């Protein structure tokens, strides 16, 4: 059960992480547009 | 070895998200040249 | 104990990866200014 809990918690964190940084990049694009 | 293998599969996953984000940053960078 | 260790190693890499990308993004923000 726990290893399956782990797999779930990681894919999710990785998704937020990816998006958290992509936003920093999106603001830069809008700015220097 | 089963959990170790799991570590390597997730590690492979982060290096890819890392590189995938860097490319979006490299695109803008290439434009800013 | 092997699951706990795998978490530590995964959280560390995710933490580093994030900042290593933000540091690259900051270099680009400097090229713009
Ligand atoms: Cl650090
Ligand atoms: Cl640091
Ligand atoms: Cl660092
Ligand atoms: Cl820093
Ligand atoms: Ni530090
Ligand atoms: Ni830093
Ligand atoms: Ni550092």
């Amino acid at each position: 059960a726990e290893i399956e809990q782990i797999k779930k918690e990681i894919a999710y964190l990785i998704k937020k992480i990816k998006e958290e940084i992509l936003e920093e990049i999106k603001k830069i694009k809008q700015e220097i547009a």
